[PDB]
């Protein structure tokens, strides 16, 4: 079975491009990472940095998570990210997304041993 760590990688990691994200990026990426299979996932962020760099965030700035948990960590550096947000006219199974590239600090929740990202919380 897929570990929480592997699920984070599937849902939130895209090291292959620096930013590129054509206007079509989210439409394609959300489908293939199986984020559209059962419903259209409303909001989802992909991070364009190395896995080691995103894993390192788990030892960076400890911040409160949105749900009140204490295991969130904010990256010291900005990172290349793409936000995918479902459009108003998007109709499952034809999931449609607006693609927005940005350079922001990421906030992830980390768990386990090894202590690794398991949830994408926010960007700031
Ligand atoms: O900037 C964000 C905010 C939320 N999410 C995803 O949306 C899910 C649900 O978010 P929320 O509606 O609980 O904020 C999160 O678990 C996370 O996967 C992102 O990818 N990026
Ligand atoms: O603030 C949070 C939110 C979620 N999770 C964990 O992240 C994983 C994926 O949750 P989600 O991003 O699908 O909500 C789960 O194992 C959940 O317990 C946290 O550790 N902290």
């Amino acid at each position: 079975k897929e570990t929480a760590a592997a699920k984070f990688e599937r849902q939130h990691m895209d090291s292959s491009t620096s930013a590129a994200s054509s206007s079509n990026y989210c439409n394609q990426m959300m489908k293939s990472r199986n984020l559209t299979k059962d419903r259209c996932k409303p909001v989802n962020t992909f991070v364009h940095e190395s896995l080691a760099d995103v894993q390192a965030v788990c030892s960076q700035k400890n911040v409160a998570c949105k749900n009140g948990q204490t295991n969130c960590y904010q990256s010291y550096s900005t990172m290349s990210i793409t936000d995918c947000r479902e459009t108003g006219s998007s109709k499952y199974p034809n999931c449609a997304y607006k693609t927005t590239q940005a350079n922001k600090h990421i906030i992830v929740a980390c768990e386990g041993n090894p202590y690794v990202p398991v949830h994408f919380d926010a960007s700031v």
